[PDB]
């Protein structure tokens, strides 16, 4: 059959919840994915950093192997031998007390508005059902959620003022706004407001940590400390559905042993399969060449576009990267659909930006030809608007 | 190492959110698991129907490995050929138009709380922000959910009433409430007080479906046929978190192509394994076996135990079964103790009743031994009261 056989065939059976660029993968390996045709691309979503490792990396698949013909699932009615291996190698790689693994993002994040309150209640003794928490406006109504402009440190602290908020969640530079980029100064004053007004300093690092922007950490960069993490998608380089909260004994001790709905979180399979992307993550030094390839790439890719009249900014760290596009002038759909048609693949948040993340092992050489790649597909919407 | 040095350090590193029986297993195969002392049990649990067709079963690990070898993520940004494959096979061998992959049971309610209320004002045209759902009391306050006592036509009828009712979700068996099964009249009236109403009937049947019961699908039992339908645990034979809705185009299509976040679900791997899952426990008769093992062996327990003081009673469907004890006579957790110690691991629900639920492989032998292991369990603490 064709690609076009499969995207019919999902159309019949399949919910129309998603609206994904017309290509049908069956294979991927490292940077570059493979469709049904034979034709080949790269991957510069990074299916949103959960392959950081690259695709289908064979030292993954194979702790993978290993643990699931000992034990994929007992629940956490009982417990397993592989999670406390994993949770000892996350809290020591990472320097906090204790960890909570879970399976998606957002649980990771429910769970951590839970976290949050909880030890607004019970530590800094706020009013009951009254803990607030304040997160930034376009990225991360709704009740007892207090919204700020993004690196704007004095409406932070004139939110700080209200007694009865226990956290600040906030993202190291922000993804679903389009890759927003804080000042240098923010963050060490975010730390500064946070500890002066006693609340909990809680960094997404979700889509921005494990090698992504250079870091294993991307508050790193700005040399703070938060007092909780959130982790997720590259923690299993693809392979399965983890993320994980981290935190020192005071704000984590606040749960208590509950009665839960059953669990995927924490299971054995999942804590084999994370404990190996991380290694093979800082054996294979994908942090680093982040690090390095990165700002290289951002910045002479802002100078070979700096001519074109539909690139509105090219931005990014490390290699989380983006082009928002006037959207008065292009369709950022048909760009993406022309990235493909180029060897490239990505999809646009909102209506203006490209998402460019493409894995951390990515060579020098291959940014190279992507970046033609990229000026080649911008180049056709400026020769024709 | 021993299992008291794997407790100890998930103490010291892991969040202390959950209370397991203090067993710490390290492998697992059909029905049995073996824990650090290599000491066997039978698993009486499952992981909660996750492995119904037996732990760490050699058919799925392998169409696992097939898949996770090609590609095992990219986003709903892009197509998969995996997916589609699943979705097609899912809607097949159930009879329903389309399928919606997600990855926990949580994500299944939630979507189906939003389907439903999408079809109630789309479709019934049901005022805006007023849609309203039906749920049962003890197992399934909040905005715009009116909840009915389990298994009371009457109550139900009185409910669907209010015109601003969307639907109705409801399990086939209660699982959490301590496996409360239906008087056989219910479910035939419920498909028509919902069909008479104009109400969708929608069957949670992420616990009770996939062979637990003796039927693909408990509500099989009743002959009636949900307008949706609620799968997990089992799709996935607990490789790999799995969840799905069922339902036909005039009430799936209601959810339209969004800019919605970034999932593992209907990826790839998920995909491949879920097809596989379904396929072993089909052609291995798990359903059949469930079905012929389950009422013997509920009814030869109800015999054996019909004396014991502590036992308040015994019930079940196939081979979804609990016992309740007269809590102010005995500790449950001890029982649940006990039962380890006798070569039996399971878990309480509640403050009175124990979960008695194997994977779908075991034999007649197998459970007449558990028997055994159960009666002397209860015996042990009758001689003792």
């Amino acid at each position: 059959k064709s690609s076009q056989d499969y995207m019919n065939n999902e159309l019949t059976y399949g919910a129309h919840n998603y609206d994904p660029i017309p290509v049908v993968l069956k294979r991927g390996k490292g940077v570059f994915v493979y469709d049904i045709e034979d034709r080949r691309y790269y991957d510069f979503l990074s299916a949103y950093s959960s392959v950081n490792q690259g695709h289908c990396h064979p030292d993954i698949l194979n702790a993978m192997i290993n643990q699931a013909k000992k034990l994929t699932i007992c629940s956490r009615a009982f417990f397993s031998d592989s999670l406390g291996v994993c949770e000892r190698y996350l809290t020591n790689l990472f320097g906090y007390d204790k960890v909570l693994m879970m399976n998606t993002g957002a649980e990771a994040s429910e769970t951590a508005y839970k976290l949050c309150r909880k030890w607004g209640y019970e530590v800094k003794k706020i009013p009951e059902n009254s803990a607030k928490i304040i997160v930034c406006n376009n990225n991360f109504f709704v009740p007892n959620f207090l919204k700020v402009p993004y690196d704007d440190l004095e409406a932070l602290e004139k939110e700080l003022q209200d007694p009865n908020v226990c956290a600040f969640i906030v993202e190291p530079v922000q993804g679903e706004a389009g890759v927003i980029v804080p000042s240098d100064s923010y963050f060490p004053g975010v730390a500064s407001l946070c500890k002066k007004y006693n609340v909990l300093f809680v960094a997404d690092e979700v889509q921005t940590g494990l090698g992504r922007t250079g870091k294993l950490l991307c508050t790193h960069h700005y040399g703070v400390k938060p007092d909780v993490i959130l982790l997720g998608k590259a923690l299993s380089g693809g392979h399965y559905p983890i993320s994980a909260i981290l935190a020192n004994d005071d704000v984590m001790l606040v749960l208590k042993p509950g009665e839960h709905g059953s669990t995927y979180g924490g299971n054995p399979l999942a804590a084999a399969i994370c404990v190996e992307a991380l290694k093979v993550l800082i054996n294979e030094k994908l942090c680093e060449n982040a690090d390095k390839l990165g700002a290289p790439f951002l910045q002479n890719l802002k100078e070979q576009l700096k001519d074109s009249k539909v690139v509105r900014e090219v931005r990014g760290k490390g290699l989380l990267c983006a082009i928002e596009f006037k959207n008065d002038l292009v369709n950022v759909w048909d760009i993406c659909l022309k990235f493909k048609e180029n060897g490239l693949i990505t999809r646009s948040v909102h209506d203006k930006t490209v998402r460019l993340t493409p894995p951390l092992c990515i060579t020098k050489e291959q940014l190279d030809e992507c970046t033609e790649i990229i000026v080649k597909t911008v180049k056709f919407f400026d020769d024709n608007l």
